[PDB]
């Protein structure tokens, strides 16, 4: 129902260190991750979506079909594998990442001209907000 396509620049990033710590990311990697302001480059055609999380250190690329569970390879983040499902909850996207860590997933939605992302794991919540450049 909503087209997320766009190049979205980071405005807000709250509790990212704590989120990474809960994924057992080591001190050195967390240190460099502190230097980052990752952006989102999204291309969508209906339920087919590509979400590229772009940073000067490393990118993380998702390419999936909404509604279809898949094996997600989190190489570059925590190098884990999850059984992951992204679903439409109205105009919002809900992602559950089944695997080692409890409560791992995210929710993505647009409010006005802002892209909102809430990342979760083990009760930790990281809030990110992005905007296209007008
Ligand atoms: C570990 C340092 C690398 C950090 C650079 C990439 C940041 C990725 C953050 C975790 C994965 C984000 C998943 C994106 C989901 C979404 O945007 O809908």
């Amino acid at each position: 129902p909503v087209d997320f396509t766009g190049y979205w620049k980071m405005l807000v990033n709250e509790n990212f260190e704590e989120y990474l710590r809960a994924l057992d990311v080591n001190v050195a990697l967390r240190k460099i991750a502190n230097l980052l302001k990752p952006d989102k480059e999204i291309v969508q055609d209906g339920d087919h979506m590509i979400i590229r999380t772009l940073s000067t250190f490393r990118n993380y690329i998702m390419d999936f079909q909404v509604g279809k569970e898949f094996e997600e390879d989190l190489t570059g983040i925590d190098d884990r594998k999850c059984m992951t499902t992204v679903s439409w909850d109205g105009d919002k996207l809900q992602c559950v990442q089944k695997g080692e860590k409890e409560g791992r997933g995210w929710t993505q939605w647009i409010e006005g001209d802002e892209l909102h992302l809430e990342m979760r794991v083990e009760g930790v919540v990281c809030k990110q907000v992005f905007k296209k450049v007008q």
